[PDB]
């Protein structure tokens, strides 16, 4: 079904075509640190493959709703109270409008960030692929990483930024220079929140175990410009403010590592 981030098919209307979009365990949310539970004693968050440089096969696409990176190498995450070892499928981005304006989907203590990067995972021991996991409505994993402005370019982002400059128009695709996925994550890996929620776009399936890192990754204002310069096709407009409104926590509790 068709959907958008504004207008007649904007987020307030998604439920018309996608019933789950009106569920009670939806994402994203505001995380209030003082309402979060401490002491859950999760197993160490373990990353497998994140220090390897990515393959020249990895590519990026302007989908018109976001820019997505299709990961062609094997990256795995486990621990942190995830039900199993999850394999990375793709990375998507959400950002604001100009000059570092709020773009993240999640927030912490009411604070939003200029970009949120999300990495989506599936359990390869249950399914051959991410698409099948989704369609079967089984548990998928997702990490959310915030970016925060810094006076100098973050060199770890150079391949991603260069990629954005190659997918300015809707449907454009490009291969990416090698990047190190670990370096797109916060230096402080042990500091995160966990909650159960949903995909943040239709079908909004309530099957996502979220990891939201507490600390942001630096990006320069100049680097942010590469995000703001992306187009989408409604007529051509800039692809900006591509984030879902926050959703009610309801009976859920967020856990703090």
């Amino acid at each position: 079904p068709y959907w958008a981030y504004s207008g007649a098919y904007g987020p307030e209307h998604w439920v018309t075509s996608s019933v789950s979009c009106g569920g009670s365990h939806q994402s994203p949310i505001d995380i209030l640190d003082h309402h979060a539970r401490v002491g859950d004693e999760y197993q160490e968050l373990q990353l497998d493959g994140f220090d390897n440089e990515s393959s020249n096969k990895t590519w990026m696409k302007n989908t018109g709703k976001t820019v997505a990176i299709l990961l062609k190498d094997d990256y795995f995450v486990s621990g942190a109270g995830l039900p199993g070892r999850f394999k990375a499928e793709k990375v998507e981005f959400h950002w604001g409008h100009s000059n570092g304006s709020a773009g993240s989907e999640h927030s912490v203590n009411g604070r939003r960030f200029p970009v949120e990067m999300q990495i989506f995972f599936y359990n390869p021991d249950d399914f051959d692929s991410f698409q099948t996991a989704i369609s079967e409505n089984r548990i998928i994993g997702a990490m959310a990483i915030f970016f925060q402005v810094s006076p100098r370019d973050n060199s770890a982002l150079d391949p991603i930024i260069h990629g954005l400059k190659g997918v300015v128009h809707h449907e454009k695709e490009t291969f990416l220079d090698p990047f190190i996925l670990r370096d797109l994550l916060p230096a402080s890996l042990g500091s995160y929140y966990r909650y159960t929620g949903s995909l943040t776009t239709p079908p909004c399936s309530e099957i996502v175990e979220w990891i939201v890192f507490r600390r942001p990754v630096p990006i320069s204002y100049h680097q942010l410009e590469a995000f703001y310069s992306i187009f989408t096709t409604e007529s051509v407009e800039y692809l900006r403010n591509n984030f879902r409104p926050q959703q009610a926590l309801n009976d859920r509790v967020v856990s703090k590592s």
